[PDB]
């Protein structure tokens, strides 16, 4: 599914991600925009053989099982395919675990390099929330 910007903000909010771990909803929307362009079916293979899945490009090295990432963990206890669903529940639930792991949203490289310290509220501007 390709979400609209306000549509994704509303979904993220319904699933409890707004101000989760202190991160305003604009931060989450900005991360999704640059991780996946709001496309739930986004995948990207890493040099190390792991893969990133979904709207927040969650990585199989730690967080999901895809059966093809040797020595990896599955800390969200889900198949990576579940992160590709039109319903973002699995991705939100896993993202909550990820952002609680210690380094906050810096776990998302694209967040650190393209969202952090910017005017992230712009990503929710004009949305009915
Ligand atoms: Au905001
Ligand atoms: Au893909
Ligand atoms: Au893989
Ligand atoms: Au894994
Ligand atoms: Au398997
Ligand atoms: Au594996
Ligand atoms: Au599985
Ligand atoms: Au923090």
């Amino acid at each position: 599914k390709v979400f609209g910007r306000c549509e994704l903000a509303a979904a993220m909010k319904r699933h409890g991600l707004d101000n989760y771990r202190g991160y305003s909803l604009g931060n989450w929307v900005c991360a999704a925009k640059f991780e996946s362009n709001f496309n739930t079916q986004a995948t990207n293979r890493n040099t190390d053989g792991s893969t990133d899945y979904g709207i927040l490009q969650i990585n199989s090295r730690w967080w999901c099982n895809d059966g093809r990432t040797p020595g990896s963990r599955n800390l969200c206890n889900i198949p990576c395919s579940a992160l590709l669903s039109s319903d973002i529940t699995a991705s939100v639930n896993c993202a909550k675990k990820i952002v609680s792991d210690g380094n906050g949203m810096n776990a998302w490289v694209a967040w650190r390099n393209r969202c952090k310290g910017t005017d992230v509220q712009a990503w929710i501007r004009g949305c009915r929330l």
